[PDB]
């Protein structure tokens, strides 16, 4: 009868299966198909993807959590449980014979109000504190679950950052290198100041360690050349074989002996190196590396100041790459050469360790989400404390807002705040807590001369200061959260009717 009271209901089990994955604590369920492939995991964005949905009315409420992939990159769990709950609490309203137009505006109203005041709740920091970017820097490492090096690493990645900070202060996913390599332990982790290279001498013979070298790009193989048109040879004098060998080689030897004039001892050329031309090259001992990465060339000129090489007949001294510190040692396995600049560093590395190919991958995809969650504060300088700190004030904040709204349509703006309290409510069932006799205990400590810091705790049930424990987050998160819940939820309330599009997948 009501088409719309079956519409919204399709995506609450949507939502409510997935509505104790917030954290680590939460069974999770599996949709196998008809073939097989038991595959379960925590993550949410992932279920979600790998999901077949009935109904295409369901898309439009999880299509808003794939913008947050990329501009926040996290929290999208908590911005799609939180719009969930408000479709069952507009449920009691709706009953009331009141339409949908005077509940849309009162959303809007509130949403657009909400952001003014949870900037007066929110903190100040600065933009090269380390005692307090490091507690955060933790909380996005340990959703993990590794522990034996938790807080060894992080310091890692908190200086790694640092020495990055541009005057705008803006990330640029780039300069900054990425190596892995499986090991013993996870805590084999150590900081880089230099840029490293896997490219290894194509022969031993060719020297190992040189000590203060120039380093030298190039992008050309040598092999023979031919036009578009057709034009074949023919060779029917086998007399004249060991002839012309010794001409060909003097049109190569030329070749390798200009790098060496021009000023460098070493070598990194981009296409493979021909089998005869190996010869030459260990012959006089210039170190060269066959098929190298077209994306090298770029950013190590970039952060050397090199300049890249297409021929190789021109190649002045301007022309050469320059270098700080060349080395190549070991690190407990394979060895690899080292490419510092001292005199003008502009490029940070880290040596990834673990002790299988499927962790040294997840320990690197940690570090993404740190590097990125590091400049939403470096940016802003705001950040707001964890466990339901900001929706526990902001539900109380809005209450005296409300009051000046008169009117009857006033429990509608009442009703989206009271929404509100799925954070602290969720934690509290896999943790076995019941919700009704700690939701009362968190208002007494936000009366109203009390600390705005204070919250949950997860560890231990008790209540303490977020930020002496180590749990903080930026602001943005709680803002696009209840922004864009706010907002999607217009999509699914303001229906009225049924569409009938033919064939809609």
């Amino acid at each position: 009868r009501d088409a719309q009271r079956m519409n919204i209901l399709a995506g609450r089990i949507i939502a409510e299966t997935v509505r104790s994955t917030l954290g680590p604590k939460g069974m999770d369920k599996m949709l196998v198909d008809d073939l097989g492939d038991v595959v379960v995991t925590n993550d949410g964005v992932t279920i979600l993807r790998e999901m077949s949905v009935e109904h295409p009315a369901a898309k439009m409420l999880i299509e808003v959590a794939k913008t947050q992939e990329k501009e926040v990159g996290d929290g999208t769990t908590t911005a799609v449980v939180v719009a969930g709950e408000l479709l069952r609490k507009a449920e009691e309203l709706l009953d009331q014979n009141v339409h949908p137009t005077i509940v849309v505006k009162g959303y809007q109203a509130a949403a657009q109000k909400a952001q003014e005041l949870l900037k007066t709740i929110a903190c100040e920091v600065g933009a090269q504190d380390k005692e307090i970017l490091t507690k955060i820097a933790m909380t996005s490492i340990t959703g993990k679950g590794a522990e034996k090096a938790k807080e060894k690493l992080a310091e890692i990645i908190v200086e790694a950052v640092s020495a990055v900070v541009d005057d705008e202060g803006k990330v640029d996913k780039d300069l900054i290198k990425i190596e892995k390599k499986s090991g013993a332990s996870i805590d084999d982790t150590e900081l880089i100041k230099g840029v490293l290279v896997d490219k290894e001498r194509v022969s031993a013979q060719m020297p190992k360690k040189v000590t203060d070298a120039k380093i030298a790009l190039l992008n050309c193989a040598i092999e023979i050349k031919e036009t578009e048109t057709d034009a074949e040879i023919r060779i029917t004098d086998p007399a004249k074989l060991m002839e012309f060998i010794e001409q060909e080689e003097k049109m190569l030897k030329d070749m390798v002996a200009e790098i060496k004039a021009s000023g460098a001892n070493v070598l990194f050329c981009q296409k493979g190196i021909d089998d005869l031309a190996q010869h030459y090259l260990a012959k006089e001992g210039i170190v060269a590396a066959r098929r190298v990465k077209k994306s090298d060339m770029e950013k190590l000129a970039k952060a050397t100041g090199a300049n890249v090489i297409t021929n190789i007949k021109d190649l002045s001294a301007q022309d050469l790459g320059d270098a700080g510190l060349v080395e190549e040692r070991k690190i407990s396995g394979d060895s690899m050469i080292f490419v510092e600049e001292c005199k003008h560093p502009k490029a940070v590395t880290m040596l990834i360790r673990g002790t299988t190919e499927h962790v040294i991958e997840e320990v690197a995809r940690a570090v993404d989400d740190a590097v990125g969650v590091v400049g939403c504060t470096i940016e802003d300088g705001r950040i707001v404390s964890g466990g339901g700190s900001t929706e526990v004030e902001l539900s109380m904040k809005l209450r005296e807002y409300a009051e000046g709204i008169s009117g009857r349509e006033q429990l509608a703006v009442r009703a989206f705040a009271d929404a509100l309290e799925v954070i602290p409510r969720t934690l509290a069932e896999n943790a076995g807590l019941d919700a009704i006799e700690i939701l009362v205990k968190v208002r007494a400590a936000h009366a109203s001369n009390g600390n705005k810091c204070a919250g949950l705790n997860v560890f231990t049930g008790a209540v303490e200061d977020m930020c002496e424990n180590g749990v903080v987050e930026p602001l943005r998160v709680k803002t696009q959260a209840i922004q864009s819940a706010a907002e999607s939820t217009e999509m699914l309330l303001r229906i009225d009717d049924v569409i009938a599009a033919e064939k809609l997948r």
